[PDB]
C-alpha cells in the first residue's frame, strides 16, 4: 500500500510485519522464502520463470532461495529445469494445476492475514 | 494508517521494508535494535527509562537489547546504572542533552528516509 515515511513508522511497520512472517511460517510451516517465490509466481502469472529473476525481484541471493525451490518443486509446486546456458539458468515451469495448487493455499494465507490483523495492533 | 491486506502487500512490504532497515544499519552503521531503543526513547519521551518496559514496548529478546543499550549507553545516548542484585533492574537515565543527540540522529535518518523513497519502488 502506503511507504513508511519515518522512524516511527519504520520500527512500527518491521515490528507487525515480523508479526505476520512468524504467525504464517508457525501456521503453515513454511519458510518466507518459500512464501516469496509462491507469492510471486501467482502475482506473475507465467508457465515459466527464470530463478535469476525471481531472485532479483524477490532482492536474495542465490543461495537462500535454492533451498526453498529445492522444497517447492519436490513438493510438486512447479517443475523445475536446468538446461542450456552455462548450467548455470534453472527455469521454473508452471502449469495449470501446480498454478491453482499455489494459488489455492495462498487463498489460506490471505483468510488468516484478515483475522490477525483485527488483533494485531498498529 | 495502513495494515497490510494479503500476501502480496505483506511480499511488497516486506521487501521494501527490509531495504530500509540494511540502508539505515548501514550510513549510520547502527544495529535495529539500536535504532528501536532510539526511536522508542524519542516517542516515549521520559526522563528516565526502566529496561524491562522497553524490552516489552518492543518486542525483542533481552540479550538482544542490552547490547545495543551498552554501546548507546557508552556512546551516549542515554545512561544505564543497575541497581538491585544489580538484576533486571537496569535504569537508563536520559538528559536534556542526549535527547537532543538523540534527537538529532533520527532527525537524519529521517531525511535519509525521504530520499530513499525516491530510489526505491514498493
Amino acid at each position: 500500500i502506503t511507504k513508511i515515511n519515518d522512524c516511527f513508522e519504520l520500527l512500527s511497520m518491521v515490528t507487525y510485519a515480523d508479526k505476520l512472517k512468524s504467525l504464517i511460517k508457525k501456521e503453515f510451516s513454511i519458510s518466507f522464502e518459500e512464501f516469496a517465490v509462491l507469492t510471486y509466481i501467482s502475482e506473475n502469472k507465467e508457465k515459466e520463470y527464470y530463478f535469476k529473476d525471481i531472485i532479483n525481484h524477490l532482492n536474495y541471493k542465490q543461495p537462500q532461495v535454492v533451498k526453498a525451490v529445492k522444497i517447492l518443486s519436490q513438493e510438486d509446486y512447479f517443475d523445475k529445469k536446468r538446461n542450456e546456458h552455462d548450467e548455470r539458468t534453472v527455469l521454473i515451469l508452471v502449469n495449470a494445476q501446480q498454478r491453482k495448487k499455489i494459488e489455492s493455499l495462498l487463498s489460506r494465507v490471505n483468510k488468516r492475514i484478515t483475522e490477525a490483523n483485527n488483533e494485531i495492533e498498529l
